[PDB]
């Protein structure tokens, strides 16, 4: 019921989009402005603000969400570091969208409760659809 | 058993090593001879060629294939031209992978059994995995 | 007499031109509003209308027109999507302008009746020309 | 039967390919290596030159050859500044390919002979077989 | 008494620093906004504008301007295209400061009455003072 | 009759081609050797050095030369150090082109005895010119 | 116990910082507001003003000051210019931070007492740490 | 008498230099042909290579060193991937030279045995140094 999200992109967008549809609280935040507004009514919450901020982050009011998913694509750095802060705030479950096999090795040694590579994880169960066809 | 995977990329890699774990003949095409070279040991066949020419498809013997998946990523035309003729070579089951929403759309129209979007449909069963999870 | 121009760009917006001067009844539609006002005056009719949606191009009356020129540069799905839409309205002739090589393939294949290649299609004429100079 | 065309692109490489089918002696001039090596087959005489430069035309010899066509594009400065030097070189016919509007308005007062606009000549053609058909 | 200067860099902010001080009216006109506040109060007429654009050279009033000074530069494409659009305005005297050699040739065919190379000429005129020292 | 001209570029490359037009014996000095070899028929002696090294402008013989002009441009440095070099060889006369505002006050307080301002001083005079010139 | 240091940067900052915990007065200069307001806690006094100006420099009172560490980085000129302005006002010792060689050659001419180079010199004692660790 | 430094920079090179002087064995490493080039009669071994890549660290034989600084600058990534490389060939010390401050935790939670802020950690020396003056 309490999920944040944070980076609406292709991935990150659709996690909001399947949760509001399922009927769930979404805190949605990202830099760009364009993405937060197109996402606004797709979410509970839509937040403009930086990830890579500690006093932004507490303002949003990131530890009383249980569950929060850092979906930032293509800046390696903000995923890497946003997920860092998010342990100094003692958040029970972080799952992160990893890019490649050596930021996968980054973020779990950084403490990642779950890490997700959304080009190799879908390739996975393709297959296993293949094989139960 | 009989399975063909065009493109030897994120996508089209991870379904060939999946596939080749299960115990399944796997055909791999892709025009770079690096992909084809690291994916040799994990496909029964690994072949140089480029899908959007008809006459190398045939060489291949594609028609042959039940399933055929195209995993072509940032080459949109490439992509699209592999799913038509395959077409013409009477596919039985065509999966494609598709780039975004505009592509996705052109691939529903040519005639494409399935369409795969990694990035999309992979945020639908992550939180799929957050209600379950409670 | 009745012609259809999509995509007022430099190649589609010369074809309007040319056509009004004739004393043609050209109907021209974009999705950008500055192309479409632009070229208000040099169209008998003027739309600003997006022709990869199949429910504004019956809006517009396409399958009224007998010849409808697709000229999209720049952005070759929505030129690929928008000749594949026309072909469901049994449009008899589309023009549709190719990109590259492989663009040319993919509208050979799904059904377009004439594919223009400005850039190579303007040198093969150049060259004739300069023969016969 | 002697022509020259500088710059190997979609609309220089065009020219060459079509004059070589008729039977004409083409020299191919441009500063890519890939370019000239695709078009060494294709061309009478291929050389990897820079046009910019006066002292490589001389060795060229373009002052032999009557027509001259500049074809060079994505480049503005290049292709005014390869016609301005023809001109001192005192080429009978220089053929030059233009990229917008205020290009075509300098290249018409450095004294070029012959001005192509590609993307805008086609779509007055194509209007016009529009008309025929 | 009549004088307006294009461009508010090291070059074209000199000449209007000077003229003011010896009680000229002048009109400043540059695209970046940071410059022409600058100068506003070292200029009669300050305006922020595209001299690019010839819409708004004829808003501000340039030909009734007799001399008028290009002093655009690091954008060699804007200082020969600002110099085009003048002389279809008539002025009467337009200086331009050249970038190097093969703009100065430029400059020269496309009309302007004085071509001016602050690097260089600076020096043949350095080098006159040793030899008078 | 004795000038020195140190860096050959616009600036003091244009030096040297009009001073030898006059008839004067120049020395160019530049680190690059595409400089010298283009301006060594425009020169007297041309040579290739490096002039933030005091050992090397000894071997030029700097001290005989009267007026040096200091032409460095780009590296501001360089013409800062060459000039605080000169000072110790007790040159009667030097002249330093200036890069921005903050150059030259540099210059002024270590002991330039005339600052050259290329885009700033030509702005003033031909200033003075149009006034002139109406 | 009195001290100044211009420029609240990586290396400026940090000496404020340091000397503000062993209990010192020092005096924090720096053009930028933003870096002038985080270092106001850590700093005796904290000013907001530009060093190359010498009409800014006798209101905060440099030369009271005995030493003076000039921490600019990023902008040669300024901390080339704001050290010799420093000798006009008879400043004891005078700490400079250079950034590359030609710098250090610049500074050491024109009267700097000490020049810090922090990339360099950290190296030269992480080596020694070395040899002594074994 | 056996050591080893990653990327021949500003920080890097000083050490070289000064290990060189002292009577030491050290191997430098960098991907910059010219910087291997300079310290190459400063350093025993001087090697040409990528130290993200784990197929190159163990041709140069890092294992057999006992201490390793990764002293790459300009590039975090880079600095924190070839760390994150070096641990798994179990090396007994290594010395990582940090970029700010969230570069100073990654490499804390990752398993630098030493962490070096050259611009931050002189500093609080210099001010030592004040003190003690
Ligand atoms: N520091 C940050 N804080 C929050 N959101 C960010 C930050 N940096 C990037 N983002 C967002 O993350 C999204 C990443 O999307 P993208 O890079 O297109 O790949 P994907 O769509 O697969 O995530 C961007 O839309 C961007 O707005
Ligand atoms: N015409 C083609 N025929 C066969 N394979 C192709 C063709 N064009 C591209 N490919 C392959 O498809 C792969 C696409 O990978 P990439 O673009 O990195 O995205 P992804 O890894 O998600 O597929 C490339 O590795 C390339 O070798
Ligand atoms: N989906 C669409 N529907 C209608 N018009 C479009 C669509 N997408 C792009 N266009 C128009 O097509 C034009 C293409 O112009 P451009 O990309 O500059 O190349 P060209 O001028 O050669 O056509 C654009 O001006 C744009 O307004
Ligand atoms: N200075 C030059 N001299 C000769 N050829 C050049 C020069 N600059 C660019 N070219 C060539 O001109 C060609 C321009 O092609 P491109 O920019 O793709 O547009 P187009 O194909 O329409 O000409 C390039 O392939 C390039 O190799
Ligand atoms: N299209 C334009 N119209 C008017 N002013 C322009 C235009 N383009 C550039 N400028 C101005 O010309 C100035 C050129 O300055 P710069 O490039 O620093 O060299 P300089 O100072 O020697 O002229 C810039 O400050 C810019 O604001
Ligand atoms: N340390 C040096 N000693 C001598 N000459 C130098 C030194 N550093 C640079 N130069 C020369 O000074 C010239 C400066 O030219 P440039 O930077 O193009 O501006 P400008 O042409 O206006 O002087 C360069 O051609 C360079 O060869
Ligand atoms: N003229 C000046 N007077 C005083 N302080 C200055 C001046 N110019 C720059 N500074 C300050 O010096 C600092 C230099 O910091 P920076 O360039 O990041 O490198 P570092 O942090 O290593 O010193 C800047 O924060 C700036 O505020
Ligand atoms: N992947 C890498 N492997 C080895 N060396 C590298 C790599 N990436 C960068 N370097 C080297 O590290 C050096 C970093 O220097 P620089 O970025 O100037 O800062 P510093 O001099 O303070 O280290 C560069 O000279 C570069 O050659």
């Amino acid at each position: 019921k309490q999920f944040a999200v944070i980076g609406l992109g292709r991935f990150g967008g659709s996690i909001c989009k399947e949760l509001h549809r399922m009927g769930h609280e979404v805190l949605a935040v990202d830099i760009n402005e364009e993405k937060v507004n197109a996402y606004a009514s797709y979410a509970t919450h839509a937040v403009i603000a930086n990830a890579t901020e500690e006093n932004e982050l507490l303002s949003l009011g990131i530890r009383n969400f249980e569950y929060v998913i850092v979906a930032i694509g293509a800046n390696i750095q903000a995923s890497t570091l946003t997920t860092l802060l998010l342990k100094e705030l003692d958040i029970p479950n972080i799952w992160v969208k990893a890019q490649n096999y050596y930021h996968h090795k980054v973020l779990e040694k950084i403490g990642a409760d779950r890490i997700i590579h959304p080009e190799k994880d879908m390739g996975v169960k393709i297959a296993q659809s293949l094989s139960d066809e």
